[PDB]
């Protein structure tokens, strides 16, 4: 049986419409392009040789506005100003966007869902979406030239933007900015070692997926004993599993299925230590990647 | 480690704008837009009482050109011609679709990736990617009103469309009709149990797969010994895997990796009867979702 849970990403056409090239005759990557601001990652302005450890201030200061060349693939954007916030490029052109969605900037949380954009020379090549990890990386697909591809979440007809993609990390997966400036977790926008903070899992897209399977009529697992909200979070602690902390996603998928949130944190426990040979939607490892709001949507066609 | 590949999906944005609503006074579903042509699945001209034996050619001939209502949500097309090509109605409109893209009809092939637009009352809500199953059904994510959602590929850019969502299996799978009418397998577009044709690991997706786990320093399944295409192929028939056609992709992934296609068809005999405890890319059963051009593309940076 088919859970009918597959990753979905947002429909990327309104985010295309605002991704242009930014270059400074080094690195050449992409910028967003919203109203009369472009955002792009800041070590465009860092030549070859000097990306391990940059002097930003240094090197801002040392570029003019002509200095960026702004170019959309799919014209050129005269830059009339530029300004650093963090990580961030701030640069401001002569034209504005004239299919600027309506837009916020939001950080997202660990266990959340974001759609992402992968643009080359800001020509938009694949979207997908990831999950924010516990150690405030994500498992994408990005190679060189990728960055300043930017994540986003969509509440109605409004665009969260959340993620300037930056850099890989030793271990294969990747890091970003936020639109506040700031890089998600402990991490530096400079290529040098860096230390990884352990990954956990999202107990609480855990119990999502549980009950995803539920709602198809797997439910062996689910038996009468209850773990409490409290005791499941001490046993977390020593099992390298996230905090549980319930929403009214949750609360929905427990009336749908008759299933309390605390027979499902028992049922962790006991699937944690191994499924005895048994598979859930076709797995025989806890998934983690799929939210309590994907379940409601996919499945219940509640959003 | 993480192994780069994610479901990724092409951006959506060309053909979100041929996306309209089609509507028969009781059913709502989706369609195509395309010049002066709206495709549409041929159940919308069905009432609700007559969905698992309807007589199509009967109701054809019972509508007339505003019998069809067809909407953009994101104007209103006058119907000025209908015709039926197999499962698909081929409407024929006044106005031309302004964004209609490069595109041809093309059929897909089992073990084949392409992007599907889920919509709904012509509003795209969400992208994801799936491969054609060796039965001709495909685990997407589809809900009432999805149906005339479409499939595509893109060579360049050309859009190739591929697939148009008619409906879901009783065991939660999905299946639909190409641009030429007919349904994928032995499907029929009625509402009535059908026989399910057994599904199958695809033995190219999973040679892609184990090249991937190569290419990220994971190889301890890698042993000297070969197995023939031949011999694989016979062995194939009596395990539930499809029948391995090797490519130039794949041929790609042999010579980067420096590992010939007959050691890892040797390993997928081994794997298959178990993994004895190891994982490869976090994974302790075949993965067969990935192929070929996925791996070249995403961890390679080869189109
Ligand atoms: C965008 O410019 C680019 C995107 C990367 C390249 C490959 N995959 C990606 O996602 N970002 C970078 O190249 C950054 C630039 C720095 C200044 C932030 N650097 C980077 O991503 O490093 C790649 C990691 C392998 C390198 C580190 C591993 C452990 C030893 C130190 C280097
Ligand atoms: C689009 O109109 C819609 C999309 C479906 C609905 C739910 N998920 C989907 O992907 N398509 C349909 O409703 C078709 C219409 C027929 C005329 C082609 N019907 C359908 O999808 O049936 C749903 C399966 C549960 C039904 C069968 C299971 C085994 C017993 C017979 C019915």
């Amino acid at each position: 049986h088919h859970s009918g849970l597959v990753k979905m990403s947002h429909p990327s056409g309104d985010v295309e419409a605002c991704m242009v090239q930014v270059t400074c005759g080094s690195m050449t990557l992409n910028g967003l392009w919203l109203d009369n601001t472009v955002w792009c990652p800041r070590h465009v302005m860092c030549p070859a040789d000097q990306l391990s450890d940059p002097n930003y201030d240094a090197l801002l200061i040392s570029m003019t506005n002509h200095s960026f060349s702004v170019q959309k693939h799919i014209a050129n954007l005269r830059v009339v100003g530029h300004a650093m916030q963090g990580t961030l490029l701030k640069l401001t052109v002569d034209v504005a966007n004239p299919s600027t969605p309506a837009y916020t900037f939001t950080t997202v949380k660990p266990g959340a869902a974001f759609s992402v954009l992968a643009c080359y020379n800001g020509r938009p090549t694949g979207t997908f979406t990831v999950v924010m990890r516990p150690n405030y990386t994500i498992k994408g697909s990005f190679l060189c030239g990728s960055c300043g591809s930017v994540g986003y979440t969509k509440e109605g007809s409004v665009i969260n933007f959340c993620y300037m993609h930056q850099m890989e990390l030793a271990n294969g997966t990747h890091t970003g900015s936020a639109f506040d400036g700031t890089m998600y977790g402990a991490f530096m926008d400079k290529q040098v070692h860096q230390v990884q903070l352990t990954d956990k899992y999202c107990s609480v897209n855990v119990v999502a997926w549980l009950y995803a399977a539920i709602l198809n009529g797997c439910a062996w697992f689910v038996k009468p004993n209850r773990t409490s909200v409290v005791s499941f979070n001490e046993w977390a602690l020593a099992n390298q599993f996230t905090e549980f902390v319930g929403t009214q996603s949750v609360d929905m998928l427990a009336v749908k299925t008759g299933v309390a949130i605390e027979q499902l944190l028992y049922a962790i426990q006991q699937l944690y230590t191994g499924f005895q040979g048994k598979q859930i939607l076709g797995s025989t490892m806890l998934e983690d990647e799929f939210t309590p709001e994907d379940v409601n949507m996919q499945i219940m066609g509640v959003v």
